[PDB]
């Protein structure tokens, strides 16, 4: 399909944009949580920005109707964000990470602004859904196999891998993909073009975000 054609056409930054969100390591014989804590912090401030973004996509699916179930595909996504956002607060506390004292970095402050460029009524629904999809898919792709490759490393940190690696999120990202795919399948030269620039564009930010915490 239209999307796989694009990912397989762009497997490139996609792969770059789809490498493990945080690694874990060993130094002076102590588990090193350097990337993990960097990722937790930066990913929490974005998630706070991602929330109203999706809000604006929910409002659009309700008025840029194609199917009745679209809003529920989106409504659930946003729904887990309540628990996901709650999960970030528990982690902040058990890992001694102070969110009020996190400094949003360039590749993050920037994502704050881009999501904003999607909140405007001027952007076409198919473009917006493509972004909302890609953003899911990348974290799903970044977190697949994790559990399994989790027992192939010294000390595994598993709390995240469970949140974005479970079978419920895989099929959620999927109900979301089913929509995107149905929309792009009608977009006229103007809008489609606008979309692919966006798929490849979500990957660019995921890559420059992923570098903040590299290990
Ligand atoms: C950068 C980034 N992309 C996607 C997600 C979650 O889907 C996240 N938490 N952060």
């Amino acid at each position: 399909g239209v999307i796989d054609t694009w990912i397989d056409k762009h497997r490139s930054i996609y792969t770059a944009a789809t490498r493990h969100a945080f690694v874990v390591s060993i130094r002076d014989g102590s588990v090193d949580l350097s990337s993990f804590r960097t990722w937790l912090g930066q990913d929490y401030l974005f998630v706070r920005r991602f929330v109203p973004f999706v809000a604006s996509v929910l409002i659009r699916a309700c008025k840029d109707s194609g199917e009745s179930s679209d809003m529920e595909v989106v409504l659930g996504g946003i729904a887990s964000l309540n628990d996901e956002i709650e999960w970030f607060k528990r982690e902040g506390s058990k890992w001694d990470v102070d969110f009020s004292t996190v400094v949003p970095q360039r590749a993050n402050q920037e994502y704050g602004r881009f999501l904003e460029d999607l909140m405007s009524s001027e952007v076409k629904y198919p473009v917006i859904m493509t972004a909302f999809w890609a953003i899911e898919a990348v974290y799903q792709e970044s977190f697949a196999h994790c559990l399994e490759d989790g027992n192939k490393t010294p000390v595994e940190l598993t709390g995240a891998c469970h949140r974005w690696g479970n079978d419920g999120f895989k099929q959620y990202c999927s109900s979301v993909k089913n929509i995107a795919e149905r929309c792009l399948e009608n977009a006229s030269g103007e809008v489609l073009g606008e979309a692919e620039d966006v798929l490849v564009r979500v990957l660019e930010l995921e890559v420059a975000f992923w570098e903040m915490s590299r290990g």
